[PDB]
């Protein structure tokens, strides 16, 4: 009789991998059929992947993301029992880009800037960066980018004052999660050419708003 694979062990291997093996059971197991799932899947959304040696590599998984396991060993009489299930957490991976920037233009030196969550956070988003600085044609730096520190970086909108009258901007914004950052979205706007519309601040304290000329 083919028992249960033994000692089912699984290592995250990166964000989108794991490595997960065991030890053969006795009686001439010709290969072994692993499951795989995202824990809180069912069944029927499992993943079946065979292997000759006793362990996989587990591909192209999501981020920050438990999965359950287990594993059962085949040979003459056909499967054998399954192995305990072993669940294993994949890495955090940097976020995707921000959504599209967004400007609420106010007045030539005053904008509203804003921007959805990373499509992919691939972990828990603990910060955003924004960045800014004048550029000629070329989007070509005119001088160093500044970078903005704020109170609480998880707000998805900054207001930005006292910018340099009909001059265009280019304008950063990355996330950053557990693993760090990740790749910035960019936005090139001058504020002369946008439409104007006024906007209302409640007066209290510790709104972010930015004075451009530091
Ligand atoms: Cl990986």
């Amino acid at each position: 009789d083919l028992g249960a694979p033994q000692n089912p062990n699984a290592k995250a291997a990166g964000s989108r991998k794991i490595h997960f093996n065991w030890l053969p059971p006795s009686g001439k197991p010709m290969g072994y059929r692993v499951k795989y799932w995202i824990q809180g899947d069912s069944e029927s959304e499992a993943h079946l992947l065979d292997s000759k040696v006793p362990s996989v590599e587990l591909t192209n998984l999501y981020p920050y993301c438990d999965y359950e396991m287990k594993v059962c060993a085949y040979g003459a009489q056909g499967e054998g029992p399954y192995s305990s299930l072993v669940s294993c957490r994949t890495h955090q991976e940097v976020p995707s880009e921000p959504g599209r920037l967004a400007f609420n233009v106010v007045s030539s030196t005053v904008t509203q800037l804003s921007w959805a969550e990373p499509a992919e956070t691939n972990g828990e988003i603990t910060a955003y960066e924004v960045c800014y600085g004048l550029v000629n044609d070329d989007n070509r730096p005119i001088g160093p980018m500044k970078k903005v520190l704020v109170d609480n970086p998880k707000n998805r909108m900054l207001l930005i004052e006292n910018l340099r009258e009909s001059q265009p901007y280019r304008y950063t914004v990355k996330a950053r999660n557990g693993a760090g950052w990740g790749p910035e979205r960019e936005a090139i706007i001058n504020l002369a050419t946008q439409p104007k519309r006024p906007m209302s601040i409640p007066i209290i304290p510790d709104i972010p708003i930015v004075d451009a000329q530091s």
